[PDB]
DNA sequence: TAACCGCCAAGGGGATTACTCCCTAGTCTCCAGGCACGTGTTTTTTTTTTTTTTTTTTTTTTTTTTTTTCCTTTTTTTTTTTTTTTT
């Protein structure tokens, strides 16, 4: 479970790995979700601020 | 009905004796295939690296702008206070 919490802190988009459960019925938004994506920290905040 | 026996007749060829002769038994002497020893080159086995297709993983999906709506927990177990009954 410690490895599960560490992995979901790092990457919650890993297939074959149980998704982290948030309080509002959503998956947890990890740091990879903050960076990778069109609306991410790179494309939506550094590329397109 | 001709096997078998008795009787008679005839002849054919194996046994016997002698002479010969010739092929093998025996004995040297030279030499060469038959055999004991060593080994091989194909045959099978095992690795080794690649090949080729299948399967899985992962990442991706034009940009900008303006309005609402709903939600931003919830049941389920444990605890703690309160109230009632009894001696």
């Amino acid at each position: 479970m410690l490895q599960f919490h560490v992995a979901t802190l790092v990457d919650n988009d890993m297939p074959g790995m149980p998704r982290a459960m948030q309080k509002s019925g959503k998956p947890l938004k990890a740091i990879k979700a903050r960076l990778k994506g069109k609306e991410g920290r790179i494309r939506g905040n550094l590329m397109g601020k």
